[PDB]
C-alpha cells in the first residue's frame, strides 16, 4: 500500500516517485519548552535550544516514570535525546541533594547493532556526560580481563553479541547486578538473523527481574515499521505510558523518495546501466541542482571502480566542468592538499570533485574526506556502510548504487538488510540548511516491491530464534536459569518469538493441534524437550525425559562461552582423539557448521590450487570440496598470503573471525579431557590465528610498533628466541647487526612475558603429593599490550605428556607482579603411582602470547613415599554394653534416657573405665567420642585422690560448649566438684587450678602454666589429661597443642607419679605415631573406620569452572536452593560459606531463588506472628528480614543476643536453612540433617591469594549432618572447584592424615622455651625436640620434612641442622645470647617480654625498628600497628574505598601508606577508634580483634625500651592510655565522663573548665552559682549526671603520692572494683608504673596499686620520678 503516485517506465528502468508526507505538525500542539529542567540535567543540552517535537511525548515518561518505553521513529529524528532523559532520569534516581551519587551504585548499558554507531556513542555520551564524573567506555578487547576493567566504569555501550558473551559466561555477575537501564538502539535487528541474541538478552533480563523483582529499565529505540506493537508487548511496555509511533512526517528533514527498478534481464549489462544511471543523476544533482551527493556501494573496492567509472564517463561527454566548482579558493584547497598529504593512493584521482571512503583506508584520511565534504570541498562521494553508521556527515540526496551484497554465512549473494538501508537514507537531507532530501535506490525490478515496502512502514518484523532456539536453550541452561521443563517453557514466555507465534500463529507452522491450550503452554513444552532432547544427544546437556529435570554439562559451557553450535560441538567431540596432529586438527575445523554454506566455485577454482600449494600445513582429507577450501583459507590467513579474489577475501574474513572462538572452543574440549599432547597443540593453534603467524616466524611480530625491517631482518638470522633475552642496548644490536635497533627491540623482549618457576615437592601418602609451585615474574610491564593483568596457563603432565594431572589458570595482576616482592605460589595436589615414574612436568604457558612457556621438570628420584598405613581396628560387632556395666546408680543416671552404650563406646569401654592405661580413640566426628572421655574421668573420680584432670579442646569455643554440659551434669558427682574453664590472664587461672578438680584449658592458657612445672606443684599433681580434637595438632595455632601434650609427657618422666593421657580425634590415617607419641599400647589405640558412623553419610560432589571467586558464590546459590528443597525438604539444612560478609550475601541469593519459585517464606514453618516478638530484637537488620522469611545466619560478627535467638529458631523448627560462616563451624551447636558446603576456598590478606579449606574443617562441618531420613542415613553436598574434586573426594572416603608443622615454628617455640631455661644448649634443643609428634613422623613421613637419610644418622642431623638453622634465626633476631664455643645459649632480657605477653617473633625482632632513643608517640603508632597478629584480620573486596575516608580525617599519617595491606587497616582503623569515628558492622568487628591484641603489645614495647637508655617508652604509657579510653594524646580529659558529646566539651570549656579535676570540685551548688546556667547548657539528663558522678570518684583516681647505687622510698594511699571503661571489650584494673629519669640527658618499676602500698626503686644529680597509669588518661605525678 504506497503512497507513491508516481509510476514512470523507461527503456531500461522503472522510476518510482513518491511525494514526502508534509502536513502532521498541527493536529496537536506538541511543541515543548526550552532545556530548562531540573537544573542538574541541563549540562548534556547546549547546542539545542528547545526540546525537537518528538521529544514532546516521550519527556513525561521518560524522566518520570519507569515503565519499559518503545520509540518507533525515523532516523535522524533525534532518538538519541529521548535515551538521554531515560539517562538523566537514571541519575535522578541515584542522586543526593549535593548530588554525584557513589559512581560503584548503578551502571548503564547501549545496545548498538554495529561498531561504528557504538565507538561515535561513547563520543557524543562520553563528551555529554564528562561533566559529571560518569566515564562512557566502548567495550573492546578479546582479553577476558578487559571486558573486566572496562566494566569498572559507569556507563558502557557495546554490540548485542559482545553483551550477550559477557553474561552467558557470567563472570561479570557482581556488575551487571549494578545494570538498571538498558537502552537498544535499532531493536528492528530482531528480523535480522542476529535477532536472536537480541532476544536471549531481553528475556533473561526481563525473566528474572520479573522473578527477583529487582527491577531493571529497558528503552527500546526502533524504526518505523508494522508490528511494532508486538516487540512493544515483548519488551513489557503499557501502551497507555510509554508507547510511541511517528509517521514519516516526524524526520526533521522531509525526505523524497526515487525508486529505480533496473531490466529484470539479470547480467553485468544491468551492471551497465546501473553505472548509467548514476552518472545521470550525477549531471543531474551535482552540476545542476548544486548539490553535493554521497554515493553507498557495498565492496570496499567498487567503491573505487564506481567513483573513477562517472569522471571517466565525465571525461567522455565532456561534462566534467559541470562538476567542478570553477573558483580558486576550492581549486586550491582541494588540490594541492588532499593529493599530496594523504596516503591512500587511488583517490589522488579526488581533484574532480570525486571522494572516496571505506574503512580500509588510514583513519586520518577519512577525516579528511570527512572534514572536506563538510566545507563544501568534494561533491560526490562514493563510500561503504560504514559512514551511513556512527558520523553525523548529510547530503543532499544519496543514491544505494547497487542493492545486492555477499554474504559469506550463507555463501550466497543476498539483498540489503533493512538496517542498512534506513541509515543510509538517514544521511539524505541536510536538516537547516536543505528544504528537503532526495534519497534514491536502485535495484532489479524482482526486488522493487520490497525496497517500496519497506519505508512505507510495510516491512514485518519475525523473530529469527527459531534457528538459534537449541543454542539460546543451552545459554541459559549453563547459567541455571533454566534448570527443567517448566523453567524452560517460562523462559520462552519473554522471547519476541513467543508473542509472535500467538499473532497468526500459521506464520510460525504452529499446528492446528494447539487449539485448546492457553497462551500456548503445551507448545512450549512440546517446543522446550524437543530442543533439550538435542542437546541430549551430543552430550551437551543432561536431561530426564520423565522428571523434566536438566543440568548443563561441561561440554555444554564450552559451547555457551565461546558461542559454538550444537552441531559443531557434536562433531569436536566426536573427532578429537588424544594422538591428533596439526593435519587431523585443521580438519576438524573445516568441519564447523557455520561454514556449511560456503562452496567452492569453479571461477575460484584456479586460485584455490594456488593456495594449496602455498599453504605449509598438508590438506590430505579432502579434494577441491568445501571442507578443503575452508582449510585451506585458514592456513592462508596465517600465511598472510594475498588473494586477487574478491570472493574468497569475503569467505576468508568470515573464516577467520570464527576461527578464534573455534580454536578456542576445541582447547578447552581437549583440556578438559586431559590430553596434554594435543591441548598444547590447540592453544598453539590459537595463537597461529590471533597473531597471525605460523610459530616458526620471527617472535618479534607479535609487537605492533616493531617495524617490519626488524623483522624481515631476524627472520633471516638464525638466532634462537632463547638468545636475545639478558641483554642490553649495545649486545642486542650486536646479535642483529643492526645497531640502531639496540634500544628498540632490547626494549620489546624486555616486555615480553616470561616468568621464573620453582616447586616443593611434599608426599601426603603413598598415591598423593602435595605441589607447591612458586612462580616469580622476570619482564617489565607495559600497559600498552600487558594492560593491566596477564593471564597464563598451568600444565602438569606424565613424564609421557599424554596425561594432564593438573591444569588451572593462573593470573599476574600490575601491582602485585611490579612489587618488591612478586614471589605467586599456588598449591596443588596430583596423584602418583607406586612404581613411581622418573618425572612430572610442569608448564606455565601464557594464554595469548606466543613462544611464552617455561617449563620445569619435577624428579621423582630423591623422593621418598610415606609408610603404608596399617588397615583400621576392627568395629567389633560386640553386645551393646549396657549403663548398668557402670558400678553405680549416680554413674547410670548421668545417661537417665539410654539403655546401651553405642558401637565405639562398647568396644572403646575396657581400656577406658577399667584401665588407667594411655589410650587414644579415633573414629568420626559425631561418633559419641565425647563420653569416652566421661569414662575416663568416671573410673578417675571413684579414686582417693583430688586428682586434678585437665581437659583441653583445640579452641576456646570448644571448651566454652564443653565447660556448660560438663557444668551442669558432673558437678553434683561424689561430693564437691569443681569444674573451671581458664582465662588467659595466668594469675587468676592458676589459683582455678588449686582450686578446681577438672580444669578446662586450651592449649596455650595450659601453656603459659605448665612452662613453669617446676615452680608450680599443682602441674605434676595432675593425674588424668585429656587431649580432644587433639588431631588439631596440625592445624591453626597447632604447633603450640603438640607442644603442651609434648610437654606433660615431660612431666610425667622427668616426675616419676603417675600421669594418665586419653586423646580424642577423627578417624585419622597413621595412628601409630600419635598412640606411640601419647604413650599407648598397641591394644590401647582405637582407629576406626571413617564410615564408622551411627548415621550413614551420603555425599554428593558438585564441581564447578568458574575462576571469578563472588561470580561462583551466587552461581553456587541456587543448586544449594535445590540441594536443599530436594534432599532435605521436611529437615533441617545447614548451608556453609566461606566468608562471614558472605553469609548475608548468599542469604539473600537464597531467598530470591525462592521468590523466583513463587513460593517465598519457603523455609519459614511458623506463622510470622509468632516470630514477630523476634524480628525486632534482632541486632541485624539484614538478619531479621532474613529470618522474616525463614531463613537465618550466623558469623563470628554477630552479637550472643543474635546467635541465641537463630539457636531459638533453628531447634525450635522456625527457620529450616542455616546459613553460616566457615569461622563458626566449632562454635555451631547446631545439627542438621542435610549440609551443604558452599565452595572450599577464603581469601587471605597475607597471601593475596585464595586457600583452600583445611580437610579438618570439611570433617566439622560435616560432623553436623546427623539427623536422620526415614531410611537412617545423613546427606551432604560438597560444592567445590573442579581441580580440587579428587582431593576432598579422597580424604573424605578415606581417613585424614595428621602432620606436624613444629618444625616451621621452632623460633617461636624456642622463644617461650628459652625463656624458661628449660633449653639452654644444642643438645638440650635435641633432647628437647625428641618428645613431640615431628620428631616421631621423621622417619615414617621424612621427605614432607626435609630428610634425606632415614636413618638414625641423618634423623640426628637434620635435628642439629634445623636447631642450628633455628639458633642462628634467634640471634640475627637479636633475641638471644652467644653460639658456637659452648653449645649453651641463654635468652636474652628481651626474649622473656616475648613470651610474657606472647609476642610473635618476628614481630619481637622487627621491633628494633623503634631503636631511636625518645622515638615519637606517632613513630610508636605505626609500629604497634604493623605487627603479624594483625595481619590474620581479613580483607574484604569493596572496603578499600572506605578505608580511605577514614584515612584522611585522621592527624597521624604514614609515609607510602598501602592500600590493601591489613598493617594499614590495622592502623587507620586504631585511629578511628581514637576519634570514636562510627564503622560499618564488618569493618567494626576487625576493630575488636584489633584492640583485643593491641594493649598486650603496648605493653610490650613500654618495656622493650625501657630495657635500653632510652626514655621513649613515657610516650607508650600516655598511648596505653589512649587505648582504653579512646582520646588522643593531646586532647581535653573531660571526654573520658560518659555522654560528653564534642559540643559539650566545648561548652565545659567555655565556662573555664580545663580539665576534670578543677571541674568537679567546681561545679556544686554551693561554691558557684552558674550550677543552674550550665544545667541548661550542657543539656545532660539527670540520669547522665549520676554516671559522671559516680565516675569521678570511683572510676579516676583521687590521692596522690609522696617521696623520701641509688635507693628510693616511695608512699602511695588511695580512698578499687575495676576499670570501667565503655569503649573496650575486656578491661583489666588500673596498673602503676614508676620510672626515675631526667629529661635532658632509668629504672623502671611495675606494680598494682591498692590501698596504702609502699614500694621502693632507684657527680651530682637531682632526678625526677614518674608515675603513670594504663587506663585512665590525666593523673600522672611528676617530682623532681
Amino acid at each position: 500500500m504506497p503512497e507513491g503516485t508516481t509510476k514512470r517506465v523507461f527503456k531500461g528502468y522503472e522510476e518510482i516517485h513518491v511525494p514526502p508526507p508534509k502536513k502532521r505538525s498541527d493536529p496537536t500542539d506538541q511543541n515543548i519548552p526550552v532545556t530548562e529542567l531540573p537544573e542538574w540535567a541541563r549540562i548534556p543540552f547546549n547546542t539545542t535550544k528547545t526540546l525537537n517535537k518528538i521529544q514532546s511525548k516521550c519527556f513525561p515518561t521518560a524522566f518520570l516514570d519507569d515503565g519499559n518505553m518503545l520509540v518507533c521513529a525515523p532516523t535522524g529524528s533525534g532518538k538519541t535525546n529521548v535515551a538521554m532523559l531515560t539517562m538523566l532520569r537514571e541519575i535522578g534516581k541515584n542522586r543526593n541533594e549535593k548530588g554525584e551519587i557513589d559512581l560503584d551504585a548503578f551502571k548503564i548499558v547501549y545496545i548498538a547493532p554495529l561498531k561504528a554507531l557504538v565507538q561515535e556513542q561513547v563520543g557524543n555520551f562520553g563528551k555529554r556526560l564528562e561533566p559529571y564524573g560518569i566515564k562512557v567506555s566502548e567495550l573492546t578487547g578479546d582479553r577476558q580481563l578487559t571486558k573486566q576493567q572496562i566494566s569498572e566504569t559507569q556507563v558502557i555501550v557495546t554490540t548485542p553479541e559482545k553483551w550477550d558473551v559477557i553474561t552467558r559466561k557470567a563472570t561479570d555477575i557482581s556488575y551487571t547486578n549494578l545494570v538498571r537501564l538498558i537502552i537498544i538502539d535499532e531493536i528492528h535487528l530482531l528480523h535480522d538473523d542476529r535477532g536472536p541474541v537480541l532476544e536471549s538478552i531481553v528475556s533473561r533480563t526481563i525473566r528474572r527481574t520479573e522473578q527477583t523483582g529487582e527491577p531493571v529499565r529497558i528503552i527500546g529505540l526502533s524504526a518505523t515499521l508494522p508490528n511494532y506493537r508486538d516487540v512493544a508487548s515483548f519488551l513489557r511496555v503499557d501502551f497507555e505510558k510509554g508507547l510511541f509511533y511517528f509517521d514519516g512526517s516526524y524526520r526533521p528533514c522531509p525526505l523524497r523518495q526515487e525508486f529505480i527498478g533496473v531490466t529484470d534481464k539479470k547480467a553485468i549489462k544491468q551492471l551497465k546501466t546501473m553505472n548509467d544511471i548514476t552518472y545521470q543523476k550525477v549531471l543531474e544533482h551535482v552540476g545542476q541542482n548544486r548539490n553535493q551527493m554521497l554515493i553507498f556501494v557495498h565492496s570496499r573496492k567498487e567503491t573505487a571502480k564506481t567513483a573513477k567509472y562517472i569522471r571517466d564517463k565525465a571525461l567522455e561527454m565532456d561534462t566534467i566542468n559541470q562538476i567542478l566548482k570553477h573558483d580558486a579558493g576550492t581549486r586550491e584547497v582541494l588540490q594541492e592538499a588532499a593529493s599530496s598529504v594523504n596516503n591512500t593512493d587511488l583517490k589522488d584521482l579526488l581533484p574532480y570533485g570525486f571522494g572516496i571512503h571505506h574503512a580500509g583506508m588510514s583513519r586520518a584520511d577519512r577525516t579528511d574526506v570527512e572534514d572536506l565534504f563538510a566545507s563544501g570541498h568534494i561533491q560526490v562521494l562514493v563510500c561503504t556502510a560504514t559512514l551511513a553508521w556512527g558520523v553525523n556527515l548529510p547530503a543532499h540526496t544519496v543514491i544505494i548504487k547497487g542493492t545486492q551484497v555477499y554474504s559469506p554465512e550463507k555463501g550466497s549473494w543476498v539483498e540489503l538488510s533493512p538496517q542498512d538501508v534506513l541509515q543510509m537514507l538517514g544521511r539524505a537531507g541536510r536538516p537547516q540548511y536543505d528544504t528537503y532530501g532526495e534519497g534514491i535506490i536502485i535495484t532489479t525490478q524482482g526486488e522493487i516491491p520490497y525496497y517500496l515496502s519497506l519505508l512505507n512502514q510495510q516491512l514485518p518484523i519475525e523473530s529469527q530464534l527459531v534457528s538459534k532456539l537449541v543454542d539460546s536453550l543451552n545459554a541459559e541452561i549453563v547459567l541455571g536459569n533454566v534448570r527443567n521443563r517448566d523453567e524452560g517453557v517460562e523462559w520462552l514466555g519473554y522471547t519476541y518469538l513467543f508473542v509472535r507465534m500467538l499473532r497468526s500463529p500459521g506464520l510460525y507452522s504452529v499446528g492446528a493441534e494447539y487449539e485448546d491450550d492457553v497462551a500456548l503452554e503445551q507448545k512450549r513444552v512440546d517446543l522446550i524437550h524437543s530442543a533439550a532432547m538435542v542437546l541430549k544427544k551430543s552430550n551437551l546437556i543432561k536431561y530426564d525425559e520423565k522428571t523434566g529435570k536438566m543440568q548443563a554439562t561441561e561440554l555444554g559451557r564450552i559451547a555457551s562461552h565461546y558461542y559454538i553450535s550444537h552441531e559443531s560441538m557434536d562433531t569436536y567431540n566426536k573427532l578429537i582423539h588424544p594422538a591428533m596432529n596439526d593435519v587431523e586438527l585443521f580438519r576438524v575445523f573445516a568441519q564447523s557448521g557455520e561454514f556449511k554454506y560456503i562452496p567452492v566455485r569453479q571461477e575460484e577454482k584456479l586460485e584455490l590450487a594456488k593456495l594449496l600449494a602455498r599453504v605449509p600445513i598438508p590438506v590430505k582429507e579432502s579434494i577441491e570440496e568445501p571442507t578443503a577450501k575452508i582449510n585451506v583459507l585458514l592456513q592462508a590467513y596465517i600465511s598472510r598470503l594475498k588473494l586477487e579474489g574478491l570472493a574468497l577475501m569475503a569467505d576468508m574474513v568470515y573464516v577467520t573471525q570464527s576461527a578464534g572462538r573455534i580454536l578456542r572452543a576445541i582447547f578447552e574440549i581437549c583440556l578438559k579431557k586431559g590430553w596434554a599432547s594435543v591441548a598444547k597443540l590447540a592453544l598453539n593453534m590459537c595463537k597461529m590465528a590471533e597473531k597471525r603467524m605460523w610459530p616458526t616466524m620471527s617472535p618479534l611480530r607479535q609487537y605492533p610498533t616493531c617495524p617490519a625491517e626488524i623483522i624481515k631482518k631476524a627472520e633471516r638470522m638464525d638466532v634462537p628466541w632463547s638468545s636475545y633475552f639478558d641483554l642490553d642496548p649495545p649486545r642486542m644490536g650486536e646479535l642483529l647487526g643492526m645497531p640502531k635497533a639496540g634500544k628498540t627491540v632490547c626494549a620489546l623482549v624486555s616486555k615480553f612475558p616470561r616468568v621464573e618457576i620453582q616447586g616443593n615437592v611434599q608426599p601426603m601418602t603413598r598415591s598423593m603429593l602435595r605441589i607447591e609451585l612458586t612462580i616469580t615474574p622476570n619482564f617489565q610491564w607495559d600497559v600498552e599490550l600487558h594492560g593491566v593483568t596477564e593471564s597464563f596457563w598451568i600444565l602438569v603432565e606424565d613424564c609421557d605428556g599424554e596425561e594432564i594431572l593438573f591444569h588451572d589458570v593462573f593470573i599476574l595482576r600490575k601491582d602485585l607482579a611490579e612489587a618488591e616482592e612478586n614471589e605467586h605460589t599456588v598449591e596443588f595436589t596430583v596423584p602418583i603411582s607406586e612404581p613411581m615414574p622418573p618425572n612430572y612436568f610442569i608448564s606455565v604457558i601464557s594464554d595469548r602470547w606466543m613462544h611464552s612457556e617455561t617449563r620445569m621438570p619435577v624428579s621423582f628420584q630423591k623422593l621418598i613415599l610415606p609408610e603404608r598405613f596399617p588397615p583400621h581396628t576392627e568395629l567389633l560387632d560386640l553386645q551393646p554394653l549396657p549403663v548398668s556395666a557402670l558400678k553405680a546408680k549416680d554413674y547410670a543416671a548421668l545417661y537417665p534416657n539410654w539403655q546401651q552404650f553405642n558401637k565405639i563406646q562398647t568396644q572403646t569401654f575396657n581400656s577406658l573405665y577399667n584401665t588407667d592405661n594411655n589410650v587414644l580413640v579415633a573414629a568420626p566426628t559425631g561418633s559419641g567420642k565425647t563420653v569416652c572421655a566421661e569414662f575416663a574421668l568416671l573410673r578417675h573420680w571413684a579414686k582417693k585422690d583430688a586428682g586434678r584432670a585437665v581437659y583441653i579442646a583445640p579452641f576456646q569455643e570448644l571448651v566454652d560448649l564443653r565447660f556448660q554440659d560438663w557444668q551442669k551434669r558432673l558437678s553434683h558427682l561424689r561430693g564437691g566438684k569443681e569444674i573451671v574453664k581458664l582465662t588467659g590472664e595466668t594469675t587468676t587461672d592458676l589459683k582455678l587450678l588449686e582450686q578446681g578438680d577438672l580444669i578446662l584449658a586450651t592449649p596455650l592458657q595450659w601453656d603459659v602454666l605448665s612452662r613453669q612445672w617446676k615452680r608450680r606443684k599443682n602441674v605434676q599433681t595432675v593425674e588424668l589429661f585429656i587431649a580432644d580434637d587433639l588431631h588439631m595438632l596440625g592445624g591453626q595455632m597447632g604447633y603450640i597443642y603438640e607442644i603442651v601434650v609434648s610437654r606433660m609427657h615431660f612431666i610425667r618422666t622427668q616426675t616419676e607419679l603417675p600421669m594418665r593421657i586419653v586423646g580424642l580425634s577423627v578417624s585419622l590415617a597413621n595412628a601409630r605415631d600419635i598412640g606411640e607419641w601419647i604413650d599407648a599400647k598397641k591394644h590401647d589405640i582405637y582407629n576406626f573406620s571413617p564410615h564408622v558412623r551411627p548415621v550413614p553419610l551420603e555425599l554428593h560432589i558438585q564441581s564447578y569452572t568458574i575462576p571469578h571467586f563472588p561470580s561462583l558464590m551466587l552461581a553456587m546459590a541456587k543448586p544449594t536452593y535445590l540441594a536443599i528443597t530436594q534432599l532435605s525438604p521436611d529437615q533441617p539444612a545447614i548451608v556453609f560459606v566461606p566468608s562471614r560478609k558472605q553469609t548475608r550475601a548468599t542469604a539473600r541469593d537464597l531467598l530470591t531463588a525462592c521468590l523466583a519459585d513463587d513460593d517465598e517464606d519457603r523455609f519459614l514453618h511458623v506463622e510470622v506472628d509468632q516470630i514477630r516478638k523476634l524480628l525486632d530484637h534482632v541486632q541485624e537488620e539484614a538478619l531479621a528480614e532474613a529470618l522474616s522469611h525463614g531463613v537465618g545466619y550466623y558469623h563470628e560478627a554477630l552479637s550472643q543476643s543474635d546467635k541465641r535467638i537463630v539457636k531459638h529458631l533453628y531447634n525450635n523448627g522456625a527457620i529450616q536453612v542455616l546459613i553460616a560462616s566457615r569461622d563458626v563451624c566449632w562454635e555451631l551447636d547446631f545439627t542438621a540433617h542435610l549440609v551443604v558446603v558452599m565452595g572450599t576456598q577464603f581469601f587471605e590478606g597475607k597471601e593475596h591469594r585464595y586457600i583452600d579449606y583445611p580437610l579438618s574443617e570439611v570433617l566439622q562441618m560435616f560432623g553436623k549432618a546427623l539427623q536422620p531420613s526415614k531410611d537412617g542415613r545423613s546427606r551432604g553436598v560438597l560444592m567445590l572447584p573442579a581441580v580440587k574434586r579428587e582431593y576432598y573426594k579422597k580424604f573424605l572416603n578415606e581417613a585424614l592424615p595428621v602432620e606436624s608443622h613444629l618444625h616451621n615454628f621452632l623460633p617461636d617455640a624456642f622463644v617461650t622455651e628459652i625463656s624458661t631455661k628449660m633449653i639452654e644448649s644444642g643438645e638440650d634443643a635435641i633432647n628437647w625436640a625428641t618428645f613431640t609428634y615431628f620428631y616421631r613422623r621423621l622417619l615414617a613421613n621424612p621427605s614432607y620434612y626435609g630428610l634425606q637419610d632415614p636413618t638414625h644418622d641423618g634423623l640426628s642431623q637434620y635435628l642439629s641442622d634445623l636447631v642450628e638453622t633455628t639458633l642462628k634465626q634467634l640471634s640475627d633476631a637479636r633475641i638471644i645470647e652467644m653460639d658456637e664455643d659452648e653449645g649453651t645459649v641463654a635468652p636474652l632480657n628481651a626474649a622473656m617480654i616475648a613470651a610474657y605477653y606472647n609476642i610473635s617473633y618476628m614481630t619481637m625482632e622487627m621491633f628494633l625498628l623503634s631503636l631511636s632513643h625518645k622515638s615519637k608517640l606517632r613513630t610508636i603508632l605505626e609500629i604497634v600497628t604493623a605487627a603479624t597478629e594483625f595481619e590474620s584480620i581479613q580483607t574484604r573486596r569493596h572496603e578499600e574505598g572506605i578505608l580511605k575516608r577514614i584515612y584522611d580525617h585522621v592527624p597521624v599519617k604514614m609515609n607510602n601508606p598501602v592500600w590493601d595491606s591489613a598493617h594499614f587497616k590495622a592502623f587507620v582503623l586504631v585511629q578511628a577508634h581514637f576519634s570514636r569515628m562510627n564503622l560499618p558492622i564488618d569493618l567494626a568487628k576487625d576493630q575488636e580483634v584489633i584492640l583485643q591484641k593491641i594493649l598486650s603489645l603496648l605493653s610490650a614495647i613500654v618495656d622493650i625500651l625501657s630495657s635500653e637508655g632510652h626514655l621513649n617508652a613515657l610516650n607508650a604509657m600516655e598511648m596505653s592510655q589512649m587505648v582504653v579510653q579512646a582520646m588522643w594524646d593531646r586532647d581535653s580529659p573531660l571526654k573520658q565522663i560518659p555522654n560528653f558529646t564534642p559540643e559539650v566539651v566545648k561548652v565545659a570549656n567555655k565556662y573555664g573548665i580545663n580539665d576534670i579535676f578543677d571541674f568537679m570540685e567546681q561545679m556544686n551548688p554551693e561554691e558557684n552559682p552558674n550550677y543552674a546556667s550550665l544545667v541548661k547548657d550542657l543539656g545532660l539528663t539527670q540520669a547522665q549526671l549520676a554516671q559522671a558522678a559516680n565516675f569521678t570518684n570511683n572510676k579516676y583516681p583521687d590521692i596522690t603520692l609522696e617521696f623520701e647505687p641509688a635507693y628510693l622510698k616511695i608512699h602511695i594511699e588511695r580512698e578499687d572494683p575495676t576499670v570501667h571503661a565503655p569503649f573496650y571489650p575486656g578491661k583489666k584494673s588500673e596498673n602503676w608504673w614508676l620510672v626515675v629519669g631526667e629529661e635532658s640527658t632509668l629504672a623502671i618499676k611495675r606494680v598494682t596499686v591498692g590501698k596504702e602500698l609502699n614500694v621502693k626503686l632507684e657527680g651530682k644529680h637531682d632526678l625526677k620520678l614518674f608515675l603513670m597509669s594504663d587506663s585512665y588518661v590525666g593523673v600522672d605525678q611528676d617530682p623532681s
